[PDB]
């Protein structure tokens, strides 16, 4: 069984699953302290329910919200929008790139206890258990980030829940992550190396898949175009087209690694952790939101000759194998 | 105006009595107490320790504390309200930002920060309806660009509401002078500002010049001393190795210079701490088993023994905080 914000579900219930998404990208305590930053909590919730319902109509049945503590994860919000949209949401533990001081000062043993409490006991006082561990590193792994990755590996080994990562693909950062995970005795089949569509280095990706890692091609609609004077939507966006990113999926399929591929949008319905109104920038670039994968990428791959059963394997079978707790 | 926001609602300033103007129930990080209460044993254990501690402070004469924990120090006003009611000690809550703002705060403009501080003063903290009665800000010795935004937003919020501003400084780097310059550039009266952690320095020229300008001087870490614990680097780094009597003698020094009306005294104590090394609360509790009662039980008799009149001490512990906290436009 897989833990969701509404309780446990069987593997067969998960269906078409988006493995790297967010309801809201924020900071610990921020949604509660300043909901008017998002208009209101109600407005944010209502936008998310419409968004999830659009995704559901395009075939999505489950999303994995990989928002951590320090991304301002509010599982009560996730539970509310999941119930109203009838879309399963898997919540995350772990730490992203903005840990507060009370986290930054902790040992690997302490972080392991924290990740374990969120998986085994529940998040806050909600009883909602995490079904995935999210971690992030920048280029060369910092000392604190290494502690996070080891704590993640140890919590995964104790519970069977998988680990999913944020990296800089342009720095081939998955290699350093993999080294740390393997030193801990973690199976690569429990690990998704994410934001992997941010590079054109196919050799780097194939090497990881060969070692048994899941490859997260999860920022496909963040491609953007026509924003090279933007001091925000050029370093956070790019200039590579989304079709170019999408073709990495075909490339990995053709090398015989369709079972290793996970695809997502890395979308959200509110964001406070960047510039004000960046949500408007994102929504203008990708009006499809979380429906971008099923509405654009899947038909694009089908028209490039990828068979239905392969597309179903990638969007249904692979996430189920990944999320089902396994040791 | 003649009333102050507390976590149980508004009180008249006459009700504040003996007030500790820089304290904490818990030193933490946003969201942390709710996500990981076992770090503190349990939320219940932490609340109980705070109530026992506040009750002892109350027995020693304390009637009000100002909890200067901000959003990013993990302020949980619901905890403050629970322990205030159970200890029957007034607690004034804070808005502002300390030294650990998350991205969602660090990326905000001075106008946005102003709106956040005003929300916490004028509307309430989170969904609790509890309103802040003070704005807490913190800087590095050299004020960073973001910290300067925070100080300007604090000044603007103070000017709109009358509620005071209190600061964290590196007194050894004379941090208060850069802060004062920013505050005054915004038109904020020095009488609305406490330059805190000023007992970290023995430079009386720095202290008296600020006091002469009408600033309140926070001599607010009196019990903090790692003397006898020099072999504990974290203790020394957090508390210094100046004695509590050395810190306390600055209270006398500013009185002797004629600035009794500018002095505010406190412990900068707390009942749990996650924003430093593990188990540090045990180190603090061993250094100062009196907790927040340290000021009334140890420092006040020390100053009376040094000859300071009872009326002067009452003015510092009662009148000065009342004048400071009372919203004044
Ligand atoms: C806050 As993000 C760019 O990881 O969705
Ligand atoms: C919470 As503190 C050590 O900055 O007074
Ligand atoms: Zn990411
Ligand atoms: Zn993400
Ligand atoms: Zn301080
Ligand atoms: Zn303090």
């Amino acid at each position: 069984r897989i833990n969701t914000v509404r309780g446990p579900i069987t593997i067969s219930e998960a269906g078409f699953t988006l493995t790297h998404e967010h309801i809201c990208g924020s900071s610990a305590g921020f949604l509660r302290a300043w909901p008017e930053f998002f208009g209101s909590r109600k407005a944010l919730a209502e936008k998310a329910v419409r968004g999830l319902r659009r995704a559901r109509a395009a075939g999505v049945r489950t999303i994995v919200d990989v928002s951590t503590f320090d991304l301002g994860r509010d599982v009560s919000l996730l539970a509310e929008v999941s119930r109203a949209a009838d879309v399963h949401i898997v919540a995350a533990t772990g730490l992203w790139l903005d840990p507060p001081l009370s986290m930054r000062l902790r040992s690997v043993e302490e972080l392991t206890q924290f990740f374990l409490r969120e998986i085994q006991y529940g998040i806050e006082d909600t009883g909602i258990r995490a079904g995935i561990i999210k971690v992030a590193t920048t280029g060369k792994v910092t000392p604190f980030q290494e502690l996070v990755l080891r704590a993640a590996a140890r919590a995964s080994l104790a519970t069977g829940v998988p680990v999913t990562t944020h990296t800089a693909a342009s720095q081939r950062g998955g290699e350093q992550q993999a080294a740390i995970f393997e030193s801990e005795g973690l199976s690569p089949s429990r690990v998704c190396i994410g934001h992997s569509d941010e590079t054109d280095d196919l050799s780097y990706l194939t090497a990881l898949a060969a070692r048994g890692y899941l490859i997260g091609l999860d920022r496909i609609p963040h491609s953007a175009i026509g924003l090279e004077d933007n001091a925000s939507a050029s370093a956070f966006m790019g200039i590579r087209s989304w079709q170019t990113r999408a073709l990495l999926i075909k490339a990995l399929i053709d090398q015989g690694y369709m079972k290793q591929i996970l695809v997502s949008n890395d979308w959200l319905f509110g964001i406070s952790s960047y510039v004000t109104n960046f949500m408007d920038v994102m929504d203008s670039v990708n009006p499809d939101g979380m429906a971008f994968i099923p509405l654009r990428v899947i038909p694009f791959l089908r028209e490039k000759g990828i068979p239905q059963e392969t597309l179903a394997g990638i969007t249904v079978t692979n996430p189920a194998r990944f999320l089902s707790p396994t040791l």
